[PDB]
């Protein structure tokens, strides 16, 4: 009932209206006129005080009023004459209310629609019910309108401010007009509607609120510019998604599909107005640019028009505008941004392949490109202006699949290569535009198919084959962009684009090189799709990468930074009696061609100007440099000599040690960083093939940057100062060397089955080598490299360094293992240095380490009982007791060895003399040393050092200051080089020429007095303290000679030259006092515990005397010379004869080896003196009679001076012999080679620079082949010659190494030996293995006690001494001494005596040897010879004196002479003139005074020598003169020893006044009173 029941809900409705509250807004959530709050925010706090729940509430009583008005459209549309009143009031409040909420009125409005989709009428009922809506609608419009006019009319113009005063009534119906869909439609109501609008749009763009209307977007296609203004402006406040779905239904899906039927082209069946397209594309995106990617895909990609905005596009592409084309392609780019699976699925119907033939085939596509390169159309693609056509290019390639990425890209050739831009009918900006299209796509779909992870062998090879084949078809095109020159109108960037492509092709080469090596070392599968000509690949890149190109540093850089990435590629060796599958071996190939082509690139990299190559070689990323560091470190003996060549170059060196030490001293941190990197990952290499023969030129390379960074003088790290990044970049270093180190230990311990003879030498002796270079100079670079000051932080970064190296001392005590004999001792001497170091550093052995040398060197007992190293090492006994005292368990080395010797550190001694200034005033030292009772044994073996060390201080004390007075040499002026400070002693450094080296005398061990200042000798004032001398080289042609000069703080630090000179000069030589020292320090072990450090000396011992008489039958001896003989000669230990000179104690000694031959048939000859020891071997070797009767002798060998020595024995020096044969045992044309190579190159860089402008094909590839081939037989030409310079290391290794075997094998040959202490102070002795029980000392009272004990180092158990009391502080006085002193029962001294004249020993026996000394038998008689034939001329003539220039004494001396000339005349004195003078000055007189008043003729008629060193030589005519009293030493006992030393005539000279200090002159005179033992007086007279 419509009537009934329609009043029946019109009263519900009424009821809601009126019983309701109408002062709250009716149609709207507003609580009041000034309620604005945010009914927006339900959800939230509205500001109106309604929370979540209470704006929900609001929100609820909206929609719920809402959903009453919605029923009510019914009551709203029932008519008055249906209703009565009803219906009338119900307009009247409509009229009040619906035109005062604005929000209200739009919602009423879009709900109409949804009414009329929910009403259920007819289509007649529909029409009416809208028409009647709409009648009511346009009556309020019309009568707002009215009075808008009215009012517009007679107020005048009024702002929206003003306005909304004059009529807020009005503003809302121009609102509601703006919605007014159907009063828009009205054609009548237009004039009206547009002058309302004109009149107020005019103003401004108005910014309403509450959504947005279509008529001014409408308007925007339209001639209305105002409503186009404000459409924009409306439109242009909304964000993403920003628009509810339900206002899309309202206004935007609607409006949509109607635009697009009105542009449908089914329904249109032709093409579209060129304007109509671009106003619907145009308002398409700027609706869209607030869309959402939900709202595209749900409601976009759900507006099911016909045809869909896809679909619609891909019809409307017929859209033959220019301008209009741009906005579509631009509108089909954004379309693919903003979802690529809605262009993509959207468009599934269509192939990727079709939509880009459709797009490329524009007609307006030729002239675009004209406005295109205007800045207006010119497309602003990132910070620069690029066409669209890049833009659209990019967007395709970014939103398509990678499958599919493929095959449009070759469509895209079509369209930028193949097809469309290869066309003709191209302008030159227009083919420019295309081109720059085709490549900006090209490197898109590079740049995508990089990030790619891992594929098998698909197509991306065959796209990058075929871009590689365009590029070189378009060497031209696309060669010639890159090779464009720059600056041209047309140019668009596309040089920097081809370049970038160039570099993505090359890595995704590398990548796909590295994907391929990795798939084939593990097995996996790979397709077969494409075949990659790398080789040419890069070829035809590298005609682009010639050199000299423009812009050529990029392009460079980028060919580094992709070769970077074969850094870990390895060729696969190929098995044993195994072909390679067709994969494998085509794998090979491909390899083998791609480096050849990377050494090709290198060499042409190198070939680059040197300004061109260093400015190159500054690259800030410096990957650039990590790839030259590879290259350098290349395994391919190809490309190892390309990148040796290349860093040559670089460096601009003629070595490889020098272009090293110029990259460190230029780039040290980032070359250090880059060789770390590289040797990490190089070391990487699987150890089933780690490299095993490429290993040495890493090795190799590992050595020359240690001998750059820290050699002694060049070194980098000696040189410069480290900073924090170069000491963390130093660490790394050290510690990837030592990690290498260690792997080439490990792999070689595997690989022992697999190291050839010689090539397992030369690995193992390289890495022992660099073991002796660390353990040696990286001490010094860890002492350089200490973490901080103090034993605690210097020993930490020494543990750090070892920490390494304590990992690698598994491995190194695995070496042990080894059998080859050089090997064993080098292993040892590395075991010895190292380990024994890093106990000294107290940093304790790993675990593993200390078991490993517990299980391979420690005595335990093996299984069948054998208690030895429990792995077995043949090391000799003394080197496997070196290894147990590395642990340093005495305790051990007994129980394992000795059943309960070796040099020991010197550095104690030394520090002790470099710390002791010699130059110092000190008389008595500051310790306060003095001398003492020895007991002929200190009370313990330690005794020995808890007391003589004091001692022993002293006497070096008193050596050093000995010495420091006995300079006479000249002064020397030297270069210093730097001041490292290392264990308070530092290096001088410095290449002096061969003329200096030779007058200064420098050797290793010597000191120098270094000083600043002028003539130091009297000048204390001056610069000048004491340096020793470590080790002298050869740098190149000069001598390299460092020094271990003394830092312990004089004020000549601060004074460090670099270069600013000293003046050095020689002070003495140390070699034997560092010996003395050192068998000093370490005899505490020797078995002399009972003679020479328990209690006493050794004992005597008597017997009969039946075979004294033999001897002196069989060896021409005596009783007498037997009695002695009887306590010392069977008895054993130390014994001494005492004796005067004169009993023939030479002869006797010569007795004593035949008797010691009789006894025995090494038997050693110590004597104190060279020339004893010359005539010694003499008396023995040339005079050889054993027990037999024949000429049987042991072989003699005399290991002392034969420089200064007759040359009579030169024949058995034994090092004359070893030079012999090795001189008996014992390039030009390569550097003839190297030089016609260089000078080929050099000819063939005057045809490389020709045939460079050639510009010819042919020409071009023919003159690049020959310029590679140059540069690859030059670097394998400068390789040999560098390899043949290297080769001087191992010659002399080997030689070294054959010159100790060959004295080894010389010495098993010798028997017996003379020498002296420091005969045996040469180190190569402890090498030497030699056997020794018996020892024979010469001259006892003529050395010092300490030097006595190192004759005894060869474990001698019998010793025969020869030394005499008689003869000569005390510090050191003698060893016999005590053994007489202490012991004179326990001595043997002879009495009776022979080959002397009663007359002359009877002064000699009283006076000086207490009458013990019996003469000898009948001198009268049996020396009847002239001496005692002549009576006149008599053997013993008794004269004195009675000034020593004193014209009486000299003069007397002169007529001596004269008389023996004249009054005698033929007296011969070739050395049996017996001149003996007490001072020096006295015997350079009597030598002027021969040669001037005798002649200079007889000044060798007459010997005049010293007393002192007068001793063994032998004189006739005796005619001595002492000069004057030294002190009862020098006087008195040098007294006795002239009563010993001369023997025949007492012509003596003196006075008795002047000689009263001589109680013996006195009883001289006395004696000549009483039985003519002398004759005073004036002998002129008696001459006359």
């Amino acid at each position: 009932m419509e009537n009934n029941d329609l009043y029946q809900a019109a009263i519900g409705w009424y009821r809601a209206f009126e019983d309701c509250p109408p002062e709250l807004h009716l149609c709207c959530p507003k609580v009041d006129d000034d309620d604005y709050a945010t009914y927006d925010e339900p959800d939230v706090v509205d500001d109106s005080g309604v929370p979540v729940e209470e704006k929900k509430r609001r929100i609820s009583a909206y929609e719920e009023r809402f959903q009453n008005v919605y029923n009510l459209s019914i009551l709203l549309g029932l008519g008055k004459e249906v209703a009565g009143p009803w219906l009338d009031e119900w307009t009247r409040a409509v009229d009040s209310l619906l035109k005062k909420c604005d929000t209200c009125v739009r919602n009423w409005h879009r709900n109409r629609d949804p009414y009329l989709k929910a009403l259920h009428l007819s289509p007649e009922q529909v029409t009416y019910l809208q028409s009647k809506l709409d009648e009511f609608d346009r009556q309020r419009i019309t009568e707002g309108l009215q009075r808008a006019k009215a009012i517009l009319e007679q107020y005048g113009p009024m702002s929206t401010v003003k306005l909304v005063d004059h009529d807020m009534s009005a503003v809302l119906a121009l609102y509601e007009a703006l919605c007014s869909l159907p009063y828009l439609a009205r054609p009548e109501h237009q004039p009206l509607f547009d002058f309302v609008f004109e009149n107020t749009q005019r103003k401004k763009p108005l910014r309403m609120q509450g959504g947005i209307i279509p008529s001014m977007t409408l308007f925007l296609f339209d001639e209305s510019p105002v409503r186009r203004r404000f459409a924009e402006t409306a439109w242009e406040n909304r964000q993403p998604g920003s628009i509810t779905a339900q206002e899309w239904d309202w206004a935007i899906s609607g409006r949509l599909a109607d635009q697009i039927v009105s542009l449908s082209f089914n329904r249109l069946q032709t093409l579209p107005p060129g304007q109509k397209i671009l106003r619907f594309w145009s308002g398409f995106l700027f609706i869209l640019h607030a869309l959402s990617e939900k709202q595209i895909i749900n409601s976009l990609r759900a507006m099911e028009v016909s045809p869909s905005i896809y679909f619609l596009a891909l019809e409307h592409l017929g859209t033959n505008s220019d301008e209009a084309l741009a906005m579509v392609l631009r509108a089909l780019q954004e379309l693919m941004e903003k979802s690529s699976k809605a262009f993509w699925q959207a468009l599934e119907q269509v192939p990727p392949n079709q939509l880009v033939e459709e797009i490329f085939k524009s007609a307006a596509f030729r002239p675009l490109l004209n406005k295109s390169l205007r800045p207006e159309l010119l497309v602003t693609e990132g910070d620069s202006q690029v066409p669209a056509l890049a833009a659209w290019m990019r967007a395709l390639v970014r939103s398509l699949p990678s499958t599919s990425w493929s095959d449009l890209c070759e469509t895209s050739l079509r369209h930028l290569f193949e097809t469309f831009r290869s066309d003709q009918a191209v302008d030159q900006s227009g083919r420019a535009t295309c081109t720059l299209a085709g490549l900006v796509t090209l490197q898109q779909c590079l740049d995508g198919f990089l990030q790619q992870d891992s594929i098998d062998t698909g197509t991306g090879l065959i796209m990058v084959n075929q871009l590689l084949n365009r590029v070189v078809n378009y060497s031209e095109i696309i060669i010639r962009a890159a090779s464009l020159k720059p600056g041209d109108i047309y140019n668009v960037g596309i040089s920097k684009a081809a370049m970038a492509i160039i570099h993505s092709a090359l890595a995704l080469d590398a990548k796909a090189t590295e994907v391929e090596w990795a798939a084939l070392i593990a097995e996996k599968p790979v397709q077969d799709a494409v075949n990659r000509d790398s080789g040419a690949l890069w070829e035809t890149f590298l005609e682009m990468l010639w050199a000299g190109q423009l812009g050529h540093f990029e392009l460079a850089k980028a060919m580094l930074m992709a070769t970077l990435r074969l850094r870990s590629i390895e060729q696969f060796i190929p098995k044993r009696k195994e072909q390679l599958k067709r994969e494998l071996d085509k794998f090979n190939k491909r390899y083998q061609q791609q480096t050849t082509a990377i050494g090709k690139m290198l060499n042409r990299l190198t070939d680059f100007e040197p300004e061109v190559l260093d400015k190159l070689c500054s690259d800030p990323r410096g990957q650039t440099i990590h790839p030259i560091v590879s290259s350098l470190i290349h395994g391919e003996d190809a490309i190892r000599e390309a990148g040796f060549q290349l860093l040559k170059a670089i460096t601009s060196e003629s070595q490889p040690s020098d272009a090293v030490g110029r990259m460190l001293e230029v780039y040290f941190t980032p070359f250090l960083n880059a060789f770390s990197q590289a040797v990490d990952k190089l070391t990487a290499t699987k150890d089933a093939n780690s490299p095993w023969s490429h290993m040495i030129p890493i090795l190799k390379c590992s050595d020359f940057v240690l001998t750059g960074l820290c050699d002694p003088s060049s070194g980098q790290l000696r040189r410069k100062v480290l900073t924090t990044e170069e000491h963390a970049a130093v660490k790394r270093w050290w510690e990837c060397v030592w990690q290498a180190v260690d792997h080439s230990f490990r792999m070689m311990r595997i690989w022992h089955i697999k190291i050839d003879k010689k090539v397992m030498e030369d690995f193992c002796r390289d890495v022992m080598e660099l073991g002796n270079k660390l353990l040696a100079q990286d001490g010094v670079m860890a002492s350089s490299l200490a973490q901080e000051s103090g034993e605690d932080a210097i020993s930490k970064a020494m543990r750090e360094v070892l920490d390494p190296p304590r990992k690698c001392s598994y491995s190194l005590a695995d070496m042990l293992q080894l059998r080859d004999k050089y090997l064993v001792m080098g292993i040892i001497e590395t075991i010895k240095k190292l380990l024994s170091r890093l106990q000294e550093n107290e940093m304790n052995l790993p675990q593993r380490t200390r078991g490993h040398l517990d299980s391979m060197l420690k005595k335990t007992k093996q299984r069948d009982g054998r208690m030895d190293y429990l792995t077995k090492t043949n090391l000799t006994d003394v080197q496997r007791i070196e290894l147990l005292k590395a642990l340093g368990e005495d305790a051990v080395i007994e129980e394992q060895f000795m059943g309960t010797r070796l040099i020991p550190p010197m550095d104690v001694l030394h520090q002790a003399i470099l710390e002791w200034d010699i130059f110092h005033e000190g008389n008595d030292p500051p310790n306060g040393y003095r001398c003492g009772n020895v007991s002929d044994t200190y009370p313990d073996p330690y005794s020995y050092k808890q007391t003589f060390f004091p001692l022993l201080i002293n006497e070096a004390w008193r050596s050093f200051v000995t010495a420091k007075d006995e300079t006479t040499s000249k002064p020397f002026g030297i270069k210093v080089l730097s001041r490292m400070t290392v264990d308070k002693f530092m290096e001088v450094t410095a290449a002096v020429p061969a003329q200096i080296s030779k007058d200064r005398g420098l050797t290793e061990g010597d000191i120098v007095i270094i000083s600043k200042g002028e003539d130091p000798l009297n000048q204390p004032q001056e610069l000048h303290c004491l340096s020793r001398i470590w080790k002298t080289t050869y740098k190149k042609d000069t001598v390299e000679v460092v020094y271990r000069l003394n830092a312990k703080g004089n004020q000549i630090l601060p004074a460090l030259t670099p270069g600013s000179e000293f003046q050095v000069v020689k002070i003495t030589n140390m070699t034997t006092i560092e010996r003395e020292y050192a068998a000093l320090e370490s005899l505490q072990y020797y078995d002399l515990m009972d003679e020479i450090l328990k209690a006493q000396p050794s004992p005597m011992l008597t017997f009969g005397d039946e075979a004294i008489k033999a001897v002196m039958d069989n060896y021409q001896l005596n009783p007498g010379q037997a009695r002695a003989i009887l306590n010392a000669k069977e008895n054993d230990g130390f014994t001494l004869i005492q004796g005067p000179p004169g009993t023939g104690k030479t002869k006797t000694i010569v007795a004593m080896v035949g008797c010691l031959l009789t006894g025995v048939l090494k038997l050693l000859v110590c004597a104190p003196s060279n020339a004893a020891v010359d005539e010694l071997v003499l008396r023995l070797k040339a005079g050889v009679k054993t027990m037999n009767g024949t000429f049987h002798k042991i072989e003699v060998l005399r290991l002392g001076r034969s420089d200064v020595i007759n040359a009579a024995v030169k024949d058995v020096t034994l090092d004359e012999l070893v030079k012999a044969r090795m001189d008996a045992e014992l390039r030009d044309q390569l550097h003839k080679e190297a030089g016609e190579i260089k000078a080929k190159l050099a000819e063939i860089r005057p045809q490389l620079d020709a045939a460079r402008l050639s510009d010819d094909r042919a020409s071009a590839m023919k003159l690049q082949r020959e310029f590679d081939e140059l540069k690859r037989r030059q670097a394998h030409i400068g390789a040999k010659i560098d390899a043949d310079k290297a080769s001087g290391n191992t010659y002399a290794r080997e030689t070294e190494i054959k010159r100790r075997q060959i004295q080894q094998e010389i010495l098993d040959k010798a028997q017996v030996l003379c020498a002296t202490l420091s005969g045996s102070g040469h180190e190569m002795f402890k090498n030497l293995n030699v056997e020794f029980e018996t020892v024979i000392i010469d001259e006892a009272a003529q050395c010092v006690e300490l030097s006595a004990l190192i004759p005894l180092k060869y474990g001698c158990n019998k010793c025969i001494l020869v030394g005499d009391p008689k003869q000569l502080y005390g510090y050191d006085q003698s060893l016999f001494v005590r053994m007489q002193k202490n012991h004179p029962k326990d001595v043997h001294l002879l009495d009776m005596q022979y080959r002397m004249h009663p007359e002359i020993s009877r002064f000699p026996s009283k006076e000086f040897y207490e009458g013990l000394l019996q003469d000898g038998a009948d001198m009268a008689r049996l020396r009847l010879q002239p001496w005692h034939q002549s009576v006149l001329l008599g053997p013993y003539r008794f004269f004195d004196v009675k000034s020593l220039v004193n014209e009486e004494e000299v003069k007397v001396a002169m007529q001596l002479y004269m008389r023996f000339r004249s009054d005698y005349r033929d007296i011969d004195l070739t050395g049996k003139i017996g001149i003996i003078t007490p001072y020096k000055a006295q015997l350079q007189r009597l030598r002027q005074k021969f040669v001037e008043r005798y002649g200079e003729s007889i000044t060798e008629q007459i010997e005049f020598n010293t007393t002192d060193a007068f001793q063994g030589r032998e004189c006739e005519i005796i005619i001595f003169s002492c000069v004057r009293a030294s002190g009862f030493m020098t006087d008195i006992r040098r007294m006795n020893v002239g009563l010993t030393r001369a023997r025949s005539s007492l012509w003596i000279l003196g006075d008795s006044r002047a000689l009263v200090q001589g109680e013996f002159w006195a009883k001289l005179i006395e004696d000549a009173k009483q039985r003519d033992r002398y004759t005073n007086g004036n002998i002129m007279a008696l001459l006359s």
